[PDB]
């Protein structure tokens, strides 16, 4: 209907990590049935980034909520959100301190997904491993969704693999909104999405970067 098996992507992101300003564009697209998705992002101002790439990946289904595979049975909030549209607000916090908030507009326009985002990154240490870019990608996880007073929660932590061998941990929350007014919405019960975020390719300074999704949902 709306959301065709397959759907394309457009995206512009801006904000600030740390002192440093920056804007990225993206285009990509997937399979909104089966949780995949490819997006080819362009570091369009404030490139190179001094700071991992990795940090910004979930605001790019962790940014990319309408290709989350959600078998029949279990309501989807997103997919139904359509054609008004969504948004997300999310709160990372890192074991060393770094917190990037984010926030974002999900709309559908000539049948292309068009996502904004807005970032806010601070604190990040000026030694620490995303500002000084000995980041390795991110493992699989496990997000847990909690229907919230007509919209959704998202709780989650992600461990982000580090030069050495060891990990970063970080907590995910994050609030889903529609734009449709709940009352027209089917709530889904708790539920559980397990999401793998993959580099595909990137320049050498990560100002061109291909990163794959993939995302299902199930009940525990
Ligand atoms: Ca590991
Ligand atoms: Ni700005
Ligand atoms: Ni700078
Ligand atoms: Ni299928």
């Amino acid at each position: 209907e709306l959301i065709k098996e397959n759907m394309p992507m457009k995206l512009y992101m801006e904000g600030t990590v740390n002192n440093h300003h920056f804007k990225c564009t993206s285009e990509g697209e997937g399979k909104p049935y089966e949780g995949t998705q490819t997006m080819r992002i362009k570091v369009v101002e404030g490139g190179p980034l001094p700071f991992a790439f990795d940090i910004l990946a979930t605001s790019f289904m962790x940014g990319s909520r309408t290709f989350i595979k959600h078998p029949p049975g279990i309501p989807d909030f997103f997919k139904q959100s359509f054609p008004e549209g969504f948004t997300w607000e999310r709160v990372t916090t890192y074991e060393d301190g770094g917190v990037l908030t984010a926030t974002q507009d999900t709309s559908l326009q000539d049948g292309c997904l068009i996502y904004n985002v807005k970032v806010r990154g601070v604190n990040f240490p000026a030694n620490g491993p995303v500002m000084q870019k000995k980041t390795l990608g991110w493992e699989a996880s496990t997000e847990t969704m909690y229907p919230a007073d007509g919209g959704l929660e998202g709780a989650c932590d992600m461990a982000l693999k580090l030069v050495g061998g060891g990990h970063l941990i970080c907590n995910l929350e994050t609030t889903y909104r529609s734009k449709k007014p709940a009352t027209n919405l089917k709530m889904p019960g708790v539920y559980n999405v397990d999401h793998r975020l993959e580099r595909i390719k990137e320049a050498d300074d990560e100002t061109y970067v291909e990163q794959h999704e993939v995302a299902v949902a199930r009940y525990s």
